C-alpha cells in the first residue's frame, strides 16, 4: 500500500497502514501486525542520498539495538531488501504510543500528578542512556512518546554521541545542530555538546514547558536564545564568567548590562515549590554546578516515584563514538541483518 504518495512496502506482516508522522529523510505509518495481533508503528527510512542521515541512521539502529528500557523506544523489527543492491530504504518497527508531549502540551493542561510521573519516567530513561556514556543532544516534547497510561517513552537517537568532555571546549557562536529552544547557554559561548550536562538542561526546559504549556526559552535566532535565557536567569555571577575563558565569550557577556534573575514564583505561581526547587538546579547557568540525573532523581519533589533498585543502567557502555555514504549502506544494511 502507500500512505500520501508514498510507497509502502512493509507486507505482508502489517496490513491497513494509516499515516502518522513525517521526517526530513522518511515517513511513519500506523499498521496491524499479523504475526503479534495488534496495532504497530513503522518508520520508512530512505536515507542513501545523503551521508548525513545515513550517520543518523546508523547511530539510531545501532544505539536502539543495544539499549532496552521502559522509557526508550525499542525496535520490533527491521525491513528491508535482501541485498545492498536492492536496498532503497528500510523500515522500522516500533511499538504503537498514542501520542507525542508536544502534541499534549497544546491541547491539555497537565496535573501536578502528571508532571511528577512524566519528569520521572524521563529522568529514569535519561539515567539510564547517561549510564551507557551516550548523549542524546535532541531532547524536546516531540521526542517524548506516550501510551493511554501515560508511559512515557524516549525516541529519536539520531543526534546521539558517545559522551567527549576532553574534546567539548569550542569557541564563540560555533554552529550547533539540536533544536534552538532547548540548547544550553555553553553552546553559544564555549561548548561542543560533549557532555551530560546539556541533557539535563533540555529536560529543564520540558519541566518548566509542562509547567505552563510553553516554551519558557523561545528565541527566534542562534544569539537570540541566549537572551532569552540570561533574560530570566539574569546576569551570571563573577564565578560562572571565571568558568569562561575564551575571551570573545567573556567579553560579550561582559559588554551586556546587568539583568536581575526573574524568580520561578513569578514565572510559574500555581507550580508545586518542590517543582520549582528542582527546575532552579536543573536550569543552573554554570555546567559544573547543573544537577546531575541521580541527583534529579533523589530530589524530594520526585520522592514518590523514587527507588534506586528500579532505576535500571546500561550493562555494555559505549567505548568510543568521514565514511561516504556508500560505506554507510554497507553498515546500515551489516546492522539490519539480525531481523531477515
Ligand atoms: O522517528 C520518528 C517518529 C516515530 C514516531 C512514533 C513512534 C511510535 N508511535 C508513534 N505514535 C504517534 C501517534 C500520533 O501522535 C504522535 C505519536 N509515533 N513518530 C515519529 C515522527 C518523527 N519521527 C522522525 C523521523 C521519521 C522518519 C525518518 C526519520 C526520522
Amino acid at each position: 500500500e502507500m500512505v500520501r504518495g508514498q510507497v509502502f512496502d512493509v507486507g505482508p506482516r502489517y496490513t491497513n497502514l494509516s499515516y502518522i508522522g513525517e521526517g526530513a529523510y522518511g515517513m511513519v505509518c500506523s499498521a496491524y501486525d499479523n504475526l503479534n495481533k495488534v496495532r504497530v508503528a513503522i518508520k520508512k527510512i530512505s536515507p542513501f542520498e545523503h551521508q548525513t542521515y545515513c550517520q543518523r541512521t546508523l547511530r539510531e539502529i545501532k544505539i536502539l539495538l543495544r539499549f532496552r528500557h521502559e522509557n526508550i523506544i525499542g525496535i520490533n523489527d527491521i525491513i528491508r531488501a535482501p541485498t545492498i543492491e536492492q536496498m532503497k530504504d528500510v523500515y522500522i518497527v516500533q511499538d504503537l504510543m498514542e501520542t507525542d508531549l508536544y502534541k499534549l502540551l497544546k491541547t491539555q493542561h497537565l496535573s501536578n500528578d502528571h508532571i511528577c510521573y512524566f519528569l520521572y519516567q524521563i529522568l529514569r530513561g535519561l539515567k539510564y542512556i547517561h549510564s551507557a556514556n551516550v548523549l542524546h543532544r535532541d531532547l524536546k516534547p516531540s521526542n517524548l512518546l506516550l501510551n493511554t497510561t501515560c508511559d512515557l517513552k524516549i525516541c529519536d537517537f539520531g543526534l546521539a554521541r558517545v559522551a567527549d568532555p576532553d574534546h567539548d571546549h569550542t569557541g564563540f557562536l560555533t554552529e550547533y545542530v539540536a533544536t534552538r529552544w532547548y540548547r544550553a547557554p555553553e553552546i553559544m559561548l564555549n561548548s561542543k555538546g560533549y557532555t551530560k550536562s546539556i541533557d539535563i538542561w533540555s529536560v529543564g526546559c520540558i519541566l518548566a514547558e509542562m509547567l505552563s504549556n510553553r516554551p519558557i526559552f523561545p528565541g527566534k535566532h542562534y544569539l537570540d536564545q541566549l537572551n532569552h535565557i540570561l533574560g530570566i536567569l539574569g546576569s551570571p555571577s563573577q564565578e560562572d564568567l571565571n568558568c569562561i575563558i575564551n575571551l570573545k565569550a567573556r567579553n560579550y557577556l561582559l559588554s551586556l548590562p546587568h539583568k536581575n534573575k526573574v524568580p520561578w514564583n513569578r514565572l510559574f505561581p500555581n507550580a508545586d515549590s518542590k517543582a520549582l526547587d528542582l527546575l532552579d538546579k536543573m536550569l543552573t547557568f554554570n555546567p559544573h554546578k547543573r544537577i546531575e540525573v541521580e541527583q534529579a532523581l533523589a530530589h524530594p519533589y520526585l520522592e514518590q516515584y523514587y527507588d534506586p533498585s528500579d532505576e535500571p543502567i546500561a550493562e555494555a557502555p559505549f567505548k568510543f563514538d568521514d565514511l561516504p555514504k556508500e560505506k554507510l549502506k554497507e553498515l546500515i544494511f551489516e546492522e539490519t541483518a539480525r531481523f531477515q
